[PDB]
């Protein structure tokens, strides 16, 4: 089954319920521990998650998500330079967990996650070009006769890693290496074989930052009608993102000023350019505060449908502990943990409240 149809970015997104991220797993890295000879797929559970299975997107499915993000890191399962030759059963791995919401006619992302090797320096991004060329060359091939519901995310927060700018919108010599290495991933997607001339191509700006410097310096290409602006937005950023000092559990007054001036960042750097775009992750972690993160979640799904960007709930399975509590669906037992979140997503939408599978009330 190798047809794709052949339609624009913002026609296809009108398809985008709401989406669902599939985190800390094949993006968890684990190589100062791990041997990946001896466990070439073994990264998978190695940040503490289940082993992947299609039951999994059968109860998001159930529950309206029909966006599957793929976070997948592809360091640690990568030969040398310059061939850069991806491990056949870790390719083999992600092209198994890609197929569980595929097969079941949901759309799919599948990028480049926690790389050690396309930080934004000037520095090294001869070599990150060409590693970055090799990488996607041999993911379009291995998934080239799918079909438009699987989307190619070029790379996931590039950016300059332990720099006073790596989290607050980048620097010049940041956003001219993210906008070089885009351009070679669209390069190299457009040019290889099958569909893939025809695939949807999303692309980040700095860090995927919600943020006026990040926007203001993205390059966005003009004839190319299937690309799409990738965006993260934990916003507002102490009661959704904040795992240290400072964090909120209230949703309140300021809070709702800050998301609201970030969703018009999107609107004035996206939607009203013509300029199609996704909100590839978001969430608020679990601070004992289930309906403070509903009214959120409810509102911020409201607000972002009004503009028709749809967006995709970063899930990590953590749910208590000293890390951040993205949980959302308890993946051993399939249940959806936090109900009124999971209805939140379905009213602000605009669909039919019908939350299945949840966990029993203690
Ligand atoms: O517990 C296992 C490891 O967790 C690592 O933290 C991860 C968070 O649990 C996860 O929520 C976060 O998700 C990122 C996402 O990957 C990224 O694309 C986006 O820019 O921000 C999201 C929210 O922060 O990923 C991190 C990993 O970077 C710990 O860092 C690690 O020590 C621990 O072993």
């Amino acid at each position: 089954s190798n047809a794709i149809r052949d339609i624009s970015s913002i026609e296809l997104i009108k398809e985008m319920r709401f989406g669902w991220n599939l985190g800390n797993t094949l993006d968890a890295e684990c190589t100062s521990w791990m041997d990946y000879e001896k466990n070439p797929i073994g990264s998978e559970t190695c940040w503490g998650n289940v082993k992947t299975n299609e039951d999994i997107f059968k109860t998001l499915m159930d529950n309206q998500f029909n966006v599957f993000r793929i976070p997948t890191t592809w360091t640690g399962h990568i030969g040398e330079a310059p061939e850069y030759k991806i491990n056949e059963q870790w390719m083999k791995r992600v092209h198994e967990i890609v197929d569980y919401p595929y097969k079941n006619g949901a759309f799919v992302i599948l990028n480049i996650h926690h790389e050690t090797w396309n930080h934004a320096f000037a520095e090294t991004v001869d070599e990150a070009k060409v590693e970055l060329a090799q990488v996607w060359k041999q993911i379009a091939e291995e998934f080239k006769g799918y079909g438009e519901r699987l989307i190619f995310e070029g790379q996931n927060a590039p950016r300059k890693n332990g720099t006073p700018v790596e989290w607050n919108g980048g620097d010049k010599e940041g956003w001219d290496v993210v906008n070089a290495m885009n351009a070679v991933f669209l390069e190299t997607v457009r040019s290889s074989g099958g569909n893939n001339a025809k695939r949807h191509l999303m692309i980040p700006p700095y860090a995927a930052a919600c943020n006026e410097n990040s926007f203001k310096n993205f390059d966005f290409p003009e004839d190319d009608d299937k690309v799409i602006a990738s965006v993260h937005a934990y916003s507002p950023y102490n009661f959704a993102l904040n795992n240290g000092e400072g964090a909120v559990d209230k949703f309140d007054a300021s809070g709702k000023n800050e998301l609201d001036w970030n969703i018009n960042l999107m609107k004035k750097r996206f939607v009203d350019q013509g300029i199609p775009m996704i909100l590839g992750e978001y969430g608020a972690m679990n601070r004992d505060n289930e309906e403070e993160r509903a009214a959120w979640a409810e509102y911020y799904m409201e607000k972002i449908t009004a503009l028709g960007v749809p967006q995709v709930w970063w899930d990590n399975g953590v749910f208590e502990g000293e890390g951040e509590r993205f949980g959302l669906i308890d993946r051993k037992n399939l249940k959806i943990v936090y109900p009124s979140i999971v209805a939140a997503l379905q009213k602000g939408r605009g669909l039919e409240v019908n939350v299945l599978h949840a966990i029993e009330t203690e």
